[PDB]
DNA sequence: GCTGATGCGTG
DNA sequence: GTCCGACCACGCATCAGC
């Protein structure tokens, strides 16, 4: 029965304590009560080992299944590069929670308003063969292939199909999953944690009855540790050089783990996670920390991250850092690829930024501009902003990867092989040297060329690629590294943790010439949990049922309750930007622009003062004329 | 065709 | 101080209802 299933048990058997038969398929309530008693115990190690049993089961009686189970506890559909999306979000769930219950979608719209999770509504209210693993999962890709006119009616008509044979807490989950949000606390590194755990063990391949079910039992806790540990990085490390569960989970069960790699090898074609950098506060910071080690300064690109893919055969594919493909976004990119390498470049793996470039100006152009390029289906003639992509790291070339040598051999075979054209491919702006003076004068001279700073990347100590990591041998020397007193003048609903209560807030600033609240940005960040709970009954009591005359927010998000406007917050933010959107101080720095805060963060209230009291629009373009 | 509502993606 | 999972703003893309 597997309404009892307790993944989370100590001594946990892989087959006794199952709650279905070897050979047929794993039930969907297995799955939701793994996510119940992941969410119930509170410490990461516990919350890994709850699944990890689940996937042990799955191993020993179910193999085919160990993919959709494994996609179902990631919230994914496939392999990124595939680009399948749900097409569904609160809107098409509550209209399926409302056609399935027989309810008004406004009742039902405001019990998930409520309650903060559409997952409890679909449960608390709603005969059909019980939910499979394989099955939900089947259902999830039926969604996402359905596009194009009526498909809204046809992709609630499966979804209402699952919520009539949903028992226990699976309404819940599938609902929570089904909006983007199953906030299971495991992901990528967890779920691949728990894999390797899981196979470890309880070894795949075995003849039924397992006569391995737990690999680890004479050791002792340290060694035992120890081993999960090593074998952990033995899959971490092969699946950051083929993130694609398609491709590891078969050579993974038919030749075990520590023979996974000899299957598995890093070739043109599979996205790749780029390497990230950690930020500094300052250029003291970088030399203490790479104390010795010669490094070099780059220029730091507010642009897209672009991974190049050139296969041996002609083929070019460029994906983005979340692995999906935008070959169809830059068709000047692919046009360009002759022009950038040596006739004995064959097959490649280039790691660029993709920036806006004015072509008549020979100028960067902000990242705003380069948001505003088509998506679906581009034609080069129609291109409106061009780019130049900068060149900065090679991870494969001519058959041979690259991670491995250090980044001066990387970048000696970049600079070697590859061609550079003005305005359209060129290697990234770099400056070998140690002064702290000429390191200073490099990132002001990076600002007035209109990039946010330097990059800064080791040469030859600790200097490899390390695929899907932010790594601490690059680092960025940002220019960004304000306080304000902005009025309350609107609360959005909140979920998650904040379910019960609110989860934003519209934010305004004063308009001296015409006495107006004007909304400038939305705050949601900078809380603690207590000062929230504690604070949320004295807002409420401030609900109104209509917007003041004199509250201007223009094409904002219309709040969830609007608020008398009387709590003044004191505010910090990172800058102030050119919104198109709120309309603080509209036409006092652009004709047509309004100012707003970026990453804005709350810090104190000020109930000394009142809303007329608050930053003035006035201040905040003076604000903006600094910066 | 038009439009308000609704969904996706990344830096 | 480090690691990890969740979240988001603002651009474009999609679609019901008429
Ligand atoms: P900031 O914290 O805005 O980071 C900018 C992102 O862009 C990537 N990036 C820009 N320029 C470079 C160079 N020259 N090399 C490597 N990466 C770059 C950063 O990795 C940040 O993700």
């Amino acid at each position: 029965d597997p309404s009892g299933y307790n993944p989370a048990k100590n001594n946990y058997h892989p087959v006794e304590d199952a709650c279905w038969k070897p050979g047929q398929k794993v039930p969907y309530l297995a799955v939701a009560r793994t996510f119940e008693k992941i969410e119930e115990v509170s410490a990461r190690l516990r919350m890994v080992e709850t699944l990890s049993n689940l996937l042990r089961s799955v191993v020993a009686l179910s193999p085919p299944d160990l993919l959709p189970v494994l996609y179902l506890s990631l919230n994914h559909l496939g392999p990124p590069q595939q680009g399948l999306a749900l097409g569904v979000g609160d809107g098409v769930l509550l209209k399926a929670v409302a056609q399935a219950t027989g309810r008004q979608l406004e009742s039902v719209r405001a019990e998930a308003a409520e309650k903060g999770d559409v997952g409890l509504v679909a449960e608390n209210s709603r005969p059909p063969p019980p939910l499979t693993a394989s099955g939900v999962f089947s259902k999830f890709r039926d969604i996402a292939r359905l596009t194009g006119s009526a498909s809204t009616a046809k992709k609630i008509d499966i979804i209402k199909g699952l919520f009539v044979a949903c028992r226990h807490s699976e309404a819940r989950f599938i609902a929570r999953s089904l909006s983007g949000r199953l906030r299971l606390g495991l992901a990528e590194q967890s779920v691949l944690a728990a894999l390797s755990q899981a196979v470890s063990l309880t070894p795949p391949g075995q003849e039924f009855p397992p006569a391995m079910v737990d690999a680890g039992k004479g050791k002792t806790a340290e060694a035992r540790k120890t081993w999960l540990e090593e074998q952990g990085m033995i899959l971490k490390q092969t699946f950051c050089e083929v993130p694609d569960l398609d491709r590891i989970i078969p050579v993974l069960l038919e030749h075990g783990l520590e023979r996974l790699p000899e299957h598995c090898k890093l070739s043109p074609g599979i996205p790749l996670k780029p390497m990230l950098a950690h930020p500094t506060r300052g250029i003291s910071e970088v030399l203490k920390r790479f104390e010795e080690a010669a490094f070099t300064c780059e220029y730091k690109y507010d642009g897209q991250r672009a991974q190049i893919h050139a296969l041996e055969g002609g083929e070019v594919k460029i994906f983005s850092r979340n692995q999906a493909d935008n070959t169809g976004k830059y068709p000047d990119i692919i046009s360009r690829i002759p022009k950038i390498k040596l006739p004995s470049v064959t097959s490649f793996i280039l790691d660029t930024e993709a920036v806006a470039w004015d072509r008549e100006k020979k100028q960067i152009q902000p990242f705003q501009v380069l948001t505003t390029r088509k998506r679906k289906e581009v034609d080069a003639s129609e291109i409106q902003v061009q780019v130049c992509l900068y060149a900065f790291d090679l991870i494969y070339l001519n058959g041979e990867s690259l991670v491995r040598e250090p980044l001066s051999r990387r970048r000696q075979l970049l600079r070697e092989n590859f061609v550079e054209t003005e305005g359209e491919f060129v290697f990234a702006t770099s400056l070998d040297t140690k002064d702290i003076e000429q390191i200073a004068e490099f990132l002001e001279q990076s600002v007035k060329d209109s990039c946010e700073g330097l990059m800064v990347k080791t040469l030859d100590v600790d200097a490899t690629y390390e695929i899907a990591k932010r790594s601490h041998n690059w680092l960025k020397l940002k220019k960004d590294y304000d306080t304000l007193d902005l009025v309350v003048i609107g609360a959005y609903l909140g979920r998650g943790k904040r379910a019960g209560r609110y989860g934003g807030f519209l934010l305004a600033s004063y308009d001296e010439d015409s006495e107006e609240l004007q909304a400038i940005c939305k705050l949601g960040t900078g809380f603690s949990d207590e000062e929230l709970e504690e604070h949320h009954q004295s807002l409420k009591a401030l609900v109104l049922p209509s917007p003041r005359p004199y509250v201007r927010i223009d094409g904002a998000v219309i709040p969830d309750h609007w608020l008398d406007p009387s709590a003044v917050w004191e505010v910090k933010c990172a800058d102030l930007s050119l919104s198109p959107i709120y309309p603080a101080a509209r036409g006092l720095v652009d004709s047509d622009k309004g100012i707003s805060l970026r990453f804005p963060r709350f810090i104190r209230v000020r109930e000394d003062k009142q809303p007329e009291q608050a930053t003035t629009s006035a201040q905040v373009a003076c604000l903006y004329r600094k910066q």
